[PDB]
């Protein structure tokens, strides 16, 4: 049970985190360095893993970051 | 300069916290409690119940010295710039 | 099935809208309006003023029966599930 | 002046749109479809930012709100 803070720590090192409330077991949050793609430099964000396996934009909500149930996962 | 992760330690303790680029724009974040308030419409009865709950939320005095009920976006998170603000 | 532009339509008048496509059942969002109150302590005023605008925002009435401040997601906006609840 | 409805469908019709309350020229946001052991992901959001960078982005609560939307050119 870690708080938005050392999920955050977590997700800047290249791991997943998750939320026990969520409610989705397999969902997992990871961070996406940023890049330079005449040449295009991308900022870094937030991506999601959702339930149905396929990847999405992810901005957390104002219960994701008062929370305090997130857990690091393989 | 801090990360967001000791911002919010400092909003949980009821402290204002600010970014670099908000200082003269008089913008701070704040933590708002949550609470329980007594329904009073029928109507209100019939959706939300006798009662309603309310989560802890973050309130942010913009530029114009109103109030927004405040979602921090992606960069604010990520942003490592930010100072707590007597 | 309605896009999120009909969908905001029915929030701005005062509706209940959901998407099919959540996971947690029974939620809907729905619109808060701004206002301005008296400000109540010495504190406040000398922070803010006389009087607080409050800028409107979109709740959510959670699967606990909690509201919580709901920002849409891209996933959200870019739906086309949406329908508006009684 | 167009609310986000109807830039959200400019988006979804390959336009760029931005508003006028961010006080930014040259600011504009644009939709990426979406696609493809292998992984598929969804159609989102980019907005090339006021420093020529482009970032993933998710419109604020203000900005659905907000019926100042144009369509850029």
């Amino acid at each position: 049970s870690l708080n938005f803070g050392k999920a955050l720590e977590a997700l800047k090192e290249g791991k997943k985190v998750s939320r026990e409330g969520w409610n989705g077991k397999g969902m997992f949050a990871y961070y996406v360095p940023g890049g330079v793609y005449e040449e295009v430099k991308y900022r870094p964000y937030l991506a999601l893993k959702t339930v149905d396996n396929d990847i999405a934009t992810w901005t957390p909500s104002v219960s994701d970051i008062l929370a305090e149930d997130w857990n690091i996962v393989e």
